[PDB]
């Protein structure tokens, strides 16, 4: 798929986008790449912020829907108006569909100033569309109208500028090293996942599981950290804190209240310690863990932040998890594949790695339920 390789572009912490084009004559936009939501949604008004936008009145192709969206946010909303038109992604597979697009007509907090892109392209499930999961989303639209396979999948390589690939319809085994391991996707709607043991430098945290994925545990390219519910973050941060202890830092670093420094070449990554998350397997009683390293979650803002943080909506494995590895959407057999990124950011002691088989009782114990 040496056409897709390369077709990612972003800066550090404004999240990773594709080229696209909609409308005919084909307009194009760099849109966001997000499989924490539904919705196909790009600018459609002279937003200050942005460098381009929808233009409705130049497409031929373009068929209004007579129906608005409201998406608010924790901080901040998008609102427009929702149509179809033909959608194409020049270094994506040779195909033009027809797509649900949102077009934002009001935002607020959700463009960024000084960001290349203009829209977001949510390749999670209809059951978080907005408004509803009438509305289908891109990625089930394409699938439906072409041959191309029901998977795609993601090599995050982490303003200094970000680049990554991804590949629609399959898997480019030269952007890996060893196996892919598998994780049940437990439900379609987020790319859930069962997180079943969590060891900081091969220590067991020994919490139990379900609070692991209290309430839920997803696998998200639209969020920069590794995002942990408030019990693990603050055992996780105890353990952290401990194991990194021959240095001492202030208590709001590990909140990522301020950055911390160190001569440019000398940051001393030996004494941050690995982190572990086991992932439920394919099998009953098997399990396989996937490890990165402070070079992860210490992210460039030589000075650093903390990149590891609490969350109230469960564990999210944004890009701190995803710079690790190739990781493989596999929506045709409803699971996640994960293998050693071929770009991942490391040293010449320790590299990210996946390692199975492990043997892991009661795993089914640890998804939450209402
Ligand atoms: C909708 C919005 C308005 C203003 C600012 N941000 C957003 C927004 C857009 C896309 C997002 N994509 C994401 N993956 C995330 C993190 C993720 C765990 C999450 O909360 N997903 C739900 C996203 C939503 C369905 C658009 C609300 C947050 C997002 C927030």
């Amino acid at each position: 798929f040496v056409e897709m390789v390369d077709n990612l572009r972003g800066k550090s912490g404004q999240g990773y986008y594709v080229e696209m084009t909609v409308g005919s004559p084909p307009q194009t936009l760099n849109i966001l790449v997000d499989t924490g939501s539904s919705n196909f949604a790009v600018g459609a008004a002279p937003h200050p912020f942005l460098h381009r936008y929808y233009q409705r009145q130049l497409s031929s192709t373009y068929r209004d829907l007579r129906k608005g969206v409201y998406v608010p946010y924790t901080q901040g909303k998008w609102e427009g108006e929702l149509g179809t038109d033909l959608v194409s992604i020049p270094h994506g597979p040779n195909v033009t569909v027809r797509a649900n697009i949102a077009a934002i007509t009001e935002s607020d907090k959700f463009f960024i100033n000084g960001s290349n892109w203009e829209g977001i392209l949510g390749l999670a499930y209809a059951e978080i569309a907005r408004p509803d999961d009438s509305l289908e989303p891109f990625f089930d639209s394409l699938v439906k109208q072409t041959h191309v396979p029901n998977l795609f999948s993601l090599q995050l390589c982490g303003l200094a500028s970000v680049g990554g690939s991804m590949i629609i319809g399959g898997i480019d085994h030269s952007l890996y090293t060893g196996s892919l391991w598998y994780t049940p996707i437990r439900r379609e709607w987020y790319y859930e996942v069962i997180i079943v043991r969590v060891e900081i430098n091969g220590q067991d945290l020994k919490m139990d599981c379900k609070e692991y994925n209290y309430d839920k545990s997803i696998v998200d390219s639209g969020t920069t950290n590794l995002r942990l519910p408030k019990k693990v973050f603050e055992a996780a941060v105890k353990s952290i804190k401990a194991a990194s202890s021959t240095e001492k830092f202030p208590d709001g670093f590990w909140l990522g209240e301020q950055l911390v420094c160190w001569q440019a070449g000398t940051t001393p990554w030996n004494i941050f310690p690995v982190i572990s998350l086991y992932l439920m397997g394919e099998v009953t009683n098997q399990s396989f863990r996937i490890t990165i390293l402070p070079q992860q979650y210490l992210r460039p803002v030589d000075c650093y932040k903390f990149a590891i943080s609490q969350s109230s909506t469960g564990t999210v494995m944004g890009a701190v998890i995803m710079e690790g590895f190739y990781v493989v959407f596999d929506r045709a057999r409803k699971r996640i594949g994960f293998a050693v990124s071929a770009c991942h950011v490391h040293d010449e002691f320790r590299t990210a790695a996946v390692e199975g088989p492990f043997v892991t009782l009661d795993m089914e114990d640890c998804g939450y339920n209402i």
